[PDB]
């Protein structure tokens, strides 16, 4: 197995419903921050230690190639943080392997990151993510990683993660320059709703009969399940709550 599709498109823009899509398609897994969060935690380490190597002055490429590869043994594609991040580099290693762009209105998508993956510093709700996220052993290494993958995403190094217009339009100039970058025969950009047609002929497959396009992991869902990882303070007797999303 081999890397076939990229997803490029950042979290909160419906990488969780391509996921399942693409784990539908192609009957192989496809990694995603689910995978760490709910099956992976020990790639949390990994992948800041290839995060922190692209901040050196001389970043050794061929160990991050082979970290991503490492990371994705076994999956047929990646979407979300912190995969999409070094999209430039996974389409260095997997010349044939597609590009998702997967990409919905910029208010309601900061709206959505803020409340499931970079609330304010002063917003209260963020002691209920670290609350709830200590019930799935989630700790400080996890929000490090991500925040920093978020920001090499942005390209940016000090950067107030806790202003709106900021992020809006650090949202607007990722998205931008992923079309400038992937060539368009190369590139899929799917808008939230899109569902199975456009993504199914870019891919060269029918349309999943009878099986409709995947739509999970919703903030009301995040939201909920927080609020019972911190009612009920374990995943096992809450998981009935939630099916078919992890
Ligand atoms: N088929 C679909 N149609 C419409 N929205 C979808 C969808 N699949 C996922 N979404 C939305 O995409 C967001 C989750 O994306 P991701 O998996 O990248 O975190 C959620 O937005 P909201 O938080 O606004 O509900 C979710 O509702
Ligand atoms: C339940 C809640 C209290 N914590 C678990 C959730 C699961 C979804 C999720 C997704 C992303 C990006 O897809 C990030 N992220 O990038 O930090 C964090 C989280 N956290």
């Amino acid at each position: 197995t081999t890397i076939q599709v990229i997803g490029a498109g950042l979290p909160r823009t419906g990488t969780n419903s391509m996921k399942k899509a693409l784990e539908i398609i192609y009957s192989k897994p496809c990694y995603h921050m689910y995978e760490i969060i709910f099956k992976k935690q020990s790639d949390i380490s990994i992948w800041q230690q290839l995060i922190d190597e692209t901040h050196k002055t001389t970043s050794d490429k061929r160990k991050i190639y082979n970290g991503l590869n490492e990371l994705l043994n076994g999956y047929i594609a990646t979407t979300d943080l912190p995969s999409c991040s070094f999209y430039k580099e996974l389409m260095t290693m997997y010349p044939n392997a597609k590009v998702l762009l997967t990409i919905r209105d910029k208010y309601d998508w900061l709206y959505s990151l803020r409340k499931v993956v970079l609330p304010k510093s002063t917003d209260p709700w963020k002691l209920k993510i670290e609350e709830g996220d200590q019930v799935l052993g989630i700790d400080s290494n996890f929000y490090k990683m991500s925040e920093d993958s978020l920001k090499f995403a942005f390209q940016k190094n000090h950067i107030n993660l806790d202003d709106d217009e900021i992020l809006l339009e650090c949202y607007d100039e990722y998205n931008r320059l992923v079309q400038e970058i992937v060539p368009p025969e190369r590139l899929l950009i799917h808008h939230l709703g899109d569902g199975w047609e456009s993504l199914c002929q870019f891919l060269n497959v029918d349309i999943p009969n009878g099986i409709s396009y995947p739509c999970a992991n919703s903030h009301h869902q995040m939201t909920q399940l927080t609020e019972q990882l911190i009612k009920h303070k374990s995943l096992d007797d809450i998981i009935h709550m939630f099916p078919g999303l992890i």
